[PDB]
């Protein structure tokens, strides 16, 4: 079937998969939990998540222990590991930047620092990063990733098991903003290029007056991104697969690049420039780690963009991040996805985490589809519930939806919504048609409402509580009366594992 | 067998089911679960609570879902579950009333507000509620209900898996106090019927000379009860089962018909006007959802009338209302209902709501023929622990009974007695023969002593504990000596859900 | 001196009295506390909260107590305590209505229906309000407001002790939404007066033509208004104080005209309507019983427009409440009241009621006539702490201030801002001058930051710390260093009452 392929179209994104919109519910295993001992009980957790994607990193330090001898015991074992247990794969390379470090290269590059020169600091000391300013890196880089991508479309080239490669990890510099060895003293001499202050829209000049303060940092982003490039244009002529790379931000009050977070990764503020370097890079995901409302809200802002999807590559594995799930896919998300499942110590906290994120993908799972689709089409609306304001409006041309959290599961709300104790609020709306909608969440209450311009009057006319099974619609009954005096009402998942219930809605009007 | 059949004679009352009197031990299912799909495990929750009888509604709705096209999917699922499961079936008609709105109305009268014109309210905008001066919707209405109850006689008029039928639900007008519709006000200008002033002992006159302050409220009632009048009367030719109807209730300080109530239902303030209009509906249901002594207490005062039953249609489904049954039976009752048992969160309330109540029902089913045919010939007398009041004195002729709650299981009672501190206590005595009682209940003592006029003393002859086996007495032991010498003692149900036992009394004089 | 004496100016508002803007900061006693014994403790209740003005009633009962006798004793001995005392006093009307009903109305009156009718109701009965259709009620009311204004020129027309003058309290009726007695019938049957058709840009028409189902409310409110405006008239041509009323809102979920609120009342939905017959009332002040940020910020947003001034005349006498005067203040408003101050039992809520709101008070007293100048101008903003968003952005121009919740008084801020655990947070900023800033608040860090288009750089030069004595900044200290590192942080108030400081705040460039 059709190669799965990112798709762009009036501003809006899409994941094709098998010929139609995807939407990724990921979980990521652990760093170091890649190996065959370790796969079988680990992706057999991912399943116990109900997620569709598991993702998983092949390490260059072991796929080419030595020059041009390649070894696929690892990449070969998740792939048969993922097909066995129903999912698909989004494949981390850890190349030459894993968190803004060299420590997944293979070990005949780290003896070999005269043929694979590392940054040098501010003080002239090496750091654990390769210089992104000598061939003889980044084309061991695009040389390795080829030769992965070449075997990924060998054994991978009509299943498609495989839906998305992330190339390297958290790219960027770890213990320097740029490097200080000679090539990048004498790159930085140089001015920025031309094609670059086009792509901003800046007349040419060197790094200092098209970036201020900034100029360093801008340079070494500038480096850090045409080395990617490389590498990303390498693999794309083996095996055109949909590749991003993921981002350690620059956010919760991070202000030193090189310390607080890699110097010349994708973050904000070297955004446009990133991009205009990485034409075969096709989107940019978000490692978020925070909790709070306003700040993870606010990251999607910055990276929800004409050019970029939404797209959550890593989040933190918790309880109180399952809501976000509901705002990203809000925002035109085309997928979500929880770091680091596998193998915890048993506490309350952890068993919170896989109740809450199991049940959210055990609820939008048989959904996704349509609501992928619907995304792209621009008829889905989400929404996270926020702690100083525990009321939405989601409008629907002559129609609104009036979210409410904190209500009672019946009977009348109170003057003032308090909110749910825990904030776990969450709610999705899908404009099936004119007049009807499909209707899921936790801890929520929907009240719609007609205006129009008419002298008409709105009302409820069918309310059907199913299930999609393969893609059928399966009424289990009709809500009506108590059920529906007061809003739908959407509660809380039993201990049995069971989701609060998907509800078909058709309005009219006398 | 026989049409079940209501019977009234010297001013007590009794349901004939089979022939004989009947008490109805009932579970109500939530409004949205008569659906096939659900229905199973919703009825098979009806027998965990050991009810005799399921409270299940039948949808206008999902019945005609064409003009003059019936589909019988539904009803005929919940005959068929209730035989399968030895549930006899106590039919909602969901007709133009539900809560005192139309949203149970098909959906080709909810299109046409112009054939089928709704109410309006004092400002000229339309409520939820059918008007109830325009013939197009009575008839519908009735026409509906026809079908029904020949759908009824024709798949039940042998078996008569269906006991009772109830006619609407709590009926009235949510909205308005009246229709301010045409027909409506012109209606309210004309007098009141001759026959209506007539059977309340009233001159003619106008609504206001004979209301005052109460015309409008009292005019809808007429209204209402003349529409449900009609109807029943439809029904009752099809299949003439005992009808019903419940009531949303002035209670607990509502005071406005309209939004506290719905105007025009069965409420004690226009009771007798009411009725009036209504003789082919048998008897009028209490839909009591409070828990405090005084207020359950005073509304089946208002209810247990010379031309009215004490009868519970709807009670809340917790702990804190099990009590009632005792009470309910010892003013004359003849059923008791608690709503809403089926698929809630699981909760240490509901887990005291399903224990609490399985364990009365459990304890007085095998014994509900003889409570009837008692409770229809004033042999019957229970009672529910008062918080302020832990006694009672229960007189039959030459015997009394002294109820006790909060006394210990064993020996002396406190100068004080406490009561129970969650006030369970209940208990019931039926009077077999002139020196011959059955006692059963929950967390009581009680104490017989004879008086008489006689220079005889009373003394204990014989208490048999025992159990009734398809009817049959089945002695377990014989009290005495410890068991006896503090009054009869009634504990609590134990974990395994065996309940307080049933004691044969038998007294006797020297 | 000058008359007191409202005044609008670009859009902006100010209460002038002795010839400049002025600040209320106002506490009313409760309802029956304005009789000569009760006085003197009650006013100095009000001076422990540091207040300006007093808020109390003069009741028509006691001053008519005959007709056209008129007893000055209970407004003398207020007004001479207020004197006594250093306050200003709020004069409150209590004539035909408050809160919506004539139970201040004189015995006179109340014994005598027939020459001064009550409103009907819907079912014909008589209500605990005056009719306003009939011309004996509106002058009687005038006339007697006219003697008690004549007596307050007569002895306070140079002093001014009285400062503004409440007409009526919470008018509108309760008990029915418009009158159905035959007057009210006839002029409801009328057309709207076409000045106030045009006054709203309305054709000609009906009551329900130009307000659909809001005829009766629509009705009865412009009653209500023109019967006012008849009183307050009468009352500026004896004494022309500025005047105005105060509402019992239509918030928090309240629906029902003449049962959830005093139906006719300015309610933002009249207001409009409300004001173009009220020409002789200068503003609506807004009772805001509350502690809900979206609830009492939501009020302050519909009666802080072009054509009338934040002012709240009643608040709840809560802590809880304190923050919301300078929300108050931030949104243009000229003055703040707290209810019910004197006399409360003693309690652990009502100690914290006085320490909150005494302290504030205390605060802003000295600075009130820079204060409300500085609002006037334009040059004031001030905010209170919302719960979900715990920061706010000051623009001013060049510069900007970060105002922070929940910050350590010293040290660096979380990365994510938690606010409060009380979100008592609360901070004004007053420009004094291009470059110079007066800072106050409670529990709050401020930090300026410049932008300005220059190339230059932003710091600060000096910080006051210090106090106004009589209308002098006495500087106490200079803060630098530690003081300063990390913004200007404001804490709390110690127990011997003395609240956060004042700061004034000099910044330059270089």
């Amino acid at each position: 079937e059709e190669l799965p392929r990112f798709f762009t179209q009036n501003g809006r994104h899409a994941l094709l998969v098998d010929g139609a919109p995807y939407t990724i519910l990921a979980a990521q295993l652990h760093n170091s939990s890649a190996w065959p001992a370790v796969l079988p009980p680990a992706l057999d957790q991912v399943v116990a998540l109900h997620a569709n994607t598991v993702e998983a990193p092949v390490y260059w330090e072991q796929f080419e222990p030595a020059p041009g001898r390649f070894d696929t015991t690892n990449v070969d074992a998740l792939i048969a590991g993922a097909r066995k247990r129903g999912l698909r794969v989004a494949l981390l390379w850890f190349g030459s930047w894993k968190n803004g470090q060299m420590h997944y290269v293979p070990e005949w590059i780290k003896r070999d620092e005269a043929t694979y020169p590392r940054m040098r600091d501010a003080n002239g000391e090496p750091v654990d990063v390769l210089s992104p300013h000598v061939a003889a890196n980044v084309q061991a880089d695009a040389r390795a990733f080829t030769a992965l991508m070449q075997h990924l479309r060998k054994i991978d080239g009509d299943r498609h098991t495989v839906i998305v490669v992330q190339v390297e990890n958290e790219p960027g510099a770890i213990g320097t903003v740029r490097d200080h060895g000679p090539a990048g003293e004498a790159a930085f001499a140089q001015p920025v290029p031309a094609a670059i202050a086009a792509a901003l829209g800046k007349p040419a000049g060197s790094w200092q007056q098209l970036f201020g303060a900034e100029a360093a940092e801008a340079f070494n982003a500038h480096a850090t991104a045409a080395y990617i490039e490389q590498v990303a244009a390498a693999g794309k002529r083996a095996y055109p697969l949909p590749l991003y790379v993921n981002t350690w931000l620059r956010y919760k009050g991070k202000r030193y690049p090189g310390m607080d977070y890699p110097s010349g990764g994708a973050t904000v503020n070297v955004f446009a420039l990133w991009r205009a370097a990485t034409p075969s890079i096709d989107f940019i995901g978000t490692d978020i780690y925070t909790s709070d409302y306003g700040e993870y809200t606010k990251v999607i802002g910055q990276y929800a963009r004409p050019d970029n999807p939404a797209w959550v590559s890593e989040t933190g594995f918790e309880a109180a991040t399952a809501p976000y799930l509901f705002h990203v896919l809000g925002q035109g998300g085309i997928g979500f996805s929880v770091f680091g499942i596998d193998g915890n110590p048993d506490s309350g906290a952890n068993r919170a985490a896989i109740a809450a994120h199991a049940a959210n993908f055990r609820q939008l799972a048989p959904l996704q589809r349509l609501i992928a689709q619907a995304n792209l089409d621009g008829r889905l609306q989400a929404v996270a519930e926020q702690p100083g304001a525990p009321q939405r409006t989601l409008r629907f041309g002559d129609w609104e939806a009036k979210v409410s959290f904190g209500a009672p599961l019946w009977g009348d709300a109170p003057a003032i919504l308090p909110g749910n104790d825990d904030h776990a609020g969450r709610l999705l709306v899908a404009q099936l048609g004119p007049e009807e909608f499909l209707v899921t969440g936790t801890a929520a209450r929907i009240e719609f409402f007609r205006s129009a311009a008419d002298t008409r009057h709105g009302q409820l006319l069918q309310v059907e509580q199913g299930r999609y099974v393969d893609g059928r619609w399966q009424m289990e009954r009709q809500l009506n009366g108590d059920q529906t005096d007061y809003g739908l009402n959407f509660g809380r998942t039993d201990a049995a594992g069971q989701p609060p219930p998907v509800l078909r809605v058709r309005v009219g009007s006398y």
